[PDB]
């Protein structure tokens, strides 16, 4: 039948990437997971200087056409080759990684709730939430324990980029959930909570 | 064991609504007690005094009744629920029956606020809107219902509510594992706190 689709939104670093990994690695596999964060348009050909300059929290840098895509062939059965993102060197990688069709299809993104394209295919949708002091200490230690970012770097990339566009297009999208999930990174009751949702889903597409 | 959902959010929330809807979707399989039927009986006090005081602050609550009660429906007891009578200011006279059910429901703006209290959920909701939008709701309710006038319920809202709700209720969302926005309509939040009992209720 058609999966459920799950959509998980949430600032930078709300814990939205460990609460969908989470969910996933408890249905086994019987999920494909698609991270919008590696959907970033290939800007490739542009000098490193030009790369550095672009807003990554904006609407625009995404490669929406390619990610709406890839949900619709997942949702028709058939698999399809996820592009990775270099966020050490800012441009998509050369790697490319497979993904499996399966009975529940989650999207999760800073802004996957967003595009009235991605919300119209999802069946949940899912905001977690967390304060911005929280989040920024978590992004600055992601950032330059696995991003090669300096700490001038990201605070300035934040209070120039990251926070405004957290404000005006990620925040608003909040009020398009379902649900909200506080403490994504560690909430065992809310993920089991979304795991007997996508479980009693399950049973209803084997039943008859 | 039954499985004990607690279910908060300020006042016009949409706490309530959402808590009488899964009752329904569940039938007789859940027992609910809101704790606003459960202020103190504060009837020995004159009409005037009775008025002046302060109904969002945690001791306006008999906190130690709603304990006795919810400890009763755990072990399989039904209870004799008091009733709140918001027109006059007084508890009834006259209580009524709630049956044991494998899931009860807690619902109140404060059923976060003590321990004694969380300590007994397995799963604990703050159902969130914002003030301006739950002010609107309050002030409708409580002319339409309880006799109040435009000018009495924008004194209690700054006076008491407000503060409290700032100082008591807000600060316990931090305690809730899921967070329902939009309360009073809410489909899939609905299935989905229905999907968790059915499953705690196979076991
Ligand atoms: N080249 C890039 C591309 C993206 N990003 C950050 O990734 C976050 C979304 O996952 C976004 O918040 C965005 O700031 C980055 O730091 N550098
Ligand atoms: N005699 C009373 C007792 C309670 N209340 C209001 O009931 C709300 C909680 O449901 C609380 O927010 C409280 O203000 C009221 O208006 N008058």
């Amino acid at each position: 039948p058609k999966p459920f689709v799950i959509g998980i939104a949430g600032g930078t670093a709300s814990g939205k990437t460990t609460l969908a990994q989470a969910l996933a690695r408890t249905l086994g596999e019987r999920v494909a997971l698609l991270p919008m964060d590696h959907y970033y348009k290939d800007l490739g050909h542009l000098p490193l200087e030009e790369r550095l300059r672009v807003n990554y929290d904006h609407p625009d840098a995404f490669d929406l056409a390619l990610y709406l895509e890839h949900a619709q062939a997942l949702l028709r059965g058939l698999p399809v080759e996820m592009p990775v993102y270099d966020f050490r060197a800012y441009t998509r990688s050369p790697r490319r990684t497979p993904v499996r069709p399966a009975p529940v299809v989650i999207l999760e993104g800073i802004l996957v709730l967003y595009p009235k394209e991605l919300r119209d295919l999802m069946d949940l949708k899912v905001f977690v939430d967390a304060d911005a002091d929280e989040r920024f200490i978590r992004r600055l230690k992601r950032d330059v324990l696995e991003r090669g970012r300096s700490l001038e770097g990201v605070v300035a990339q934040y209070l120039e980029q990251v926070k405004p566009m957290h404000l005006h297009f990620v925040e608003p999208t909040k009020r398009y959930a379902d649900v909200i999930v506080p403490r994504g990174g560690q909430n065992p009751v809310a993920l089991e909570m979304l795991a007997a949702k996508a479980l009693a889903r399950l049973a209803r597409m084997g039943a008859a």
